[PDB]
């Protein structure tokens, strides 16, 4: 009676994966965080899924969607964001697959990447940006549903 739906969190060490998808699994900010998934149901556009997520293998070559996370404070997680969508087109065999990206801590104010380097990132992928704060929530669930919006426009 639901349908399920694998997303994979990826993105360099330090940007945030764990407490997005803590903050979706239990609406709460995790300062410090320690080896496992997550399961989330959700209702999204009237259908109930079950979201079954990996922080950071089985999941990699059957996932479904990725979210490509970097923090807008740290250049170097910006930049590797290459290297995260080349292995994902490497090990799905494809140019094509359900990615959004994500552009996380927006609530502080050393930023060093623009909104603007990360539009323009995602316009060359063919992808959705979206900022967040795992901090304050803004952007979380918009991530997340984004995500399986990408998956349903992509297969049935
Ligand atoms: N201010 C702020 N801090 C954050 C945010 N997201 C994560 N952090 C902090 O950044 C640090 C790293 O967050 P994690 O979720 O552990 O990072 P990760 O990407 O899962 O790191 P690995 O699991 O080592 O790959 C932690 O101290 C978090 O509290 C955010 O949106 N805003
Ligand atoms: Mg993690």
């Amino acid at each position: 009676h639901m349908t399920e739906y694998k997303l994979v969190v990826v993105g360099a060490g330090g940007v945030g994966k764990s407490a997005l998808t803590i903050q979706l699994i239990q609406n709460h900010f995790v300062d410090e965080y320690d080896e496992d998934s997550y399961r989330k149901q959700v209702v999204i556009d009237g259908e109930t899924c079950l979201l079954d997520i990996l922080d950071t293998d089985q999941y990699m070559r059957t996932g479904e969607g990725f979210l490509c996370v970097f923090a807008i404070n740290n250049t170097k997680s910006f930049e590797d964001i290459h290297h995260y969508r080349e292995q994902i087109k490497r090990v799905k065999d494809s140019e094509d697959v359900p990615m959004v990206l994500v552009g996380n801590k927006s609530d502080l104010p050393s930023r060093t990447v623009d909104t603007k380097q990360a539009q323009d990132l995602a316009r060359s992928y063919g992808i959705p940006f979206i900022e967040t704060s795992a901090k304050t929530r803004q952007g979380v669930d918009d991530a997340f549903y984004t995500l399986v919006r990408e998956i349903r426009k992509h297969k049935e």
